[PDB]
């Protein structure tokens, strides 16, 4: 499937769920991975770095994302970090696509960018009184406590009241920000040294390890599928997709 239409044109309720189980990669797994392997060798410094021309950056960056920026000290951090990511998610990329192409952009034949497969999309505005919204922060936040090794909890009461101190960084759309609409992919050595010389030396950090979560769809008991139904049906509002229950999404998730 076109990369484009996974992370920008989702016009399906296939291409949420799928965009929902890579988030589940990237946010419960790969940090965690790359932050043990980096606390492991020295080859990992090195090797990343010899990676493929962005991707060093990346990895490198959400290594230091994941040791400092992020790492939380108790629950109601991953909590605070779940409705940031969500606010990230149906909030702001939201309003920063549509930044890049208004809902009333032109192509140069003059025809509506925003037309056929695409359905141009509009923000969400977080309510703790809704049921979705609520589903999403208490599985999310409880797996990025689990990646951390931390203690996490069912009480929706609780969460919600957690919630209500929980303050959203303002957000604008910036300029320069590149949106690919075909699978057409085209500062780069000096933000890599500046961290190189801040990524904490594993010695820093004594006995600090993370827990990758590998993905479960049958354990019902989990909070996976909670969050791919979550995640799916929030990006899915997102661009006026009809939702799919916990047990369709596992059906049309065959994928």
């Amino acid at each position: 499937i076109p990369i484009c239409t996974l992370k920008n044109f989702p016009n399906a309720i296939e291409h949420t769920l799928q965009w929902a189980r890579d988030e589940f990669e990237g946010l419960f797994k790969q940090p965690a991975e790359n932050v043990n392997q980096y606390l492991t060798d020295s080859k990992f410094v090195e090797r990343t770095l010899r990676l493929a021309g962005t991707q060093p950056l990346e990895v490198l960056e959400a290594v230091q994302r994941s040791l400092v920026l992020q790492r939380p000290q108790t629950w109601g951090d991953c909590v605070t970090w779940a409705c940031h990511h969500w606010h990230t998610q149906y909030c702001n990329n939201i309003r920063q696509l549509l930044h890049n192409f208004p809902p009333d952009q032109l192509t140069s034949s003059g025809a509506p960018f925003w037309s056929g497969p695409k359905r141009c999309p509009h923000p969400l505005t977080f309510d703790v009184n809704n049921t979705l919204h609520l589903d999403y922060v208490m599985a999310a936040a409880n797996l990025f406590a689990q990646t951390y090794g931390l203690t996490g909890s069912q009480d929706r009461a609780a969460v919600a009241s957690l919630l209500q101190s929980v303050q959203v960084p303002e957000f604008t759309p910036k300029s320069g920000v590149k949106i690919h609409v075909s699978d057409q992919e085209l500062v780069d050595d000096s933000r890599l040294e500046e961290l190189k010389a801040t990524l904490p030396s594993p010695d820093k950090l004594p006995g600090f390890k993370m827990y990758p979560i590998d993905f479960e769809k049958d354990d019902d008991s989990n909070f996976h599928m909670d969050f791919i139904v979550a995640a799916s049906n929030l990006r899915a509002e997102n661009y006026d997709i009809s939702p799919a229950d916990r047990h369709k999404s596992k059906l049309i998730a065959g994928k």
